């Protein structure tokens, strides 16, 4: 269960940076952001939604300054189409992990 | 309600999933109904939502807080029908004490688990 | 509770002053007990509140959506305790179909309004 | 007017680019976020807060892509201080406004 359909409106859960091998990748907080994103793409495409029908995305972050580095990769899958709302929020994550983000997308 | 299962992506993390104070704020964990025993409360969702309770009394303990200081609760919830018994437990631990806000979703829950719930609390 | 003003600062707006739709989501207004002659209404907080639902279907069916393609409702209350009566009528009118999520807020609201509400909908 | 106080926890309604006798500022985005910055100093030293007691921000924006400029303002008024949460979202702000921001504090 990596989230819920409920009235066409996909919810996902939080996505870390693993493969789905099932261990962390290396490399810094843009490398782990990037990880993610393609977890997020793999989800997205099983529900029937998809990156342009990402209507809100929650990032939780270890560290708040890391911000920017975070967002030079949000900004290179969400370069066509931006969620109209997204948020940033201070997280403890599991081992490792600098970044975990959840969508919300509408099911075409 | 319907799942979202895939093999391309490793399993999901429950986004509050582990506890964390920043700046005079306690921002939770997701509590479920879970006992000591690590087994299920898989009684009706009032009895769920109790042992919620009785761990979110117990995580504020711990990060020197409480129901008294709680300015928001999230109620992650199995099925929207069944908010009106939850609430009815909410109103216990939250009598003359009201959250400012408060915000209920639907989720996919842990197995068994009806109820979830997740607070924001000013550490005293 | 407490309202704050200061001089040195413009009056606040209340963010959810009028409509929008982007990537086939409506994000309503906040509703207010207005009735079509401008008059607030003159009401306990459950006529305000049916007329707070009025003003809804109006703004969703002009945006090409519905109570039931709501998927987000946000409740603003001057008191939690007032709830349940609000509660009573949003579940008459979110009968069959629930909103997979709503909150509720404490906030001052324009006078006279005892309940404000505003909603996200899907415009399929 | 401004906002509420709950519990120790003050609550801003949306700061806009108005001067203090009301008038919309004039310039760019960046012009626009300094003014509601101001606004909101003076509204959160009213509440008996502080940029640094800020715990969450939420911005309103007329479009995503000038939150680039937004941020970097944001970025001055918190900068030894980051909010623990904040949130970006696309509204329809009242005319000539690019950009609207509330906040919520300890008192």
């Amino acid at each position: 269960s990596q989230g819920i359909i409920v009235n066409n409106m996909f919810y996902s859960s939080g996505q870390i940076p693993l493969t789905p091998s099932g261990e962390m990748v290396n490399g810094d907080i843009k490398e782990q952001t990037h990880q993610v994103f393609s977890n997020l793409k793999a989800v997205l495409e099983e529900a029937g939604a998809s990156f342009e029908t990402v209507v809100k995305a929650t990032v939780f972050i270890a560290d708040m300054e890391q911000f920017a580095e975070v967002n030079e990769v949000y900004g290179q899958y969400f370069d066509t189409h931006k969620p109209a709302r997204f948020c940033v929020e201070v997280a403890r994550l599991p081992k490792d992990a600098l970044v975990e983000i959840e969508v919300i997308a509408l099911v075409k």
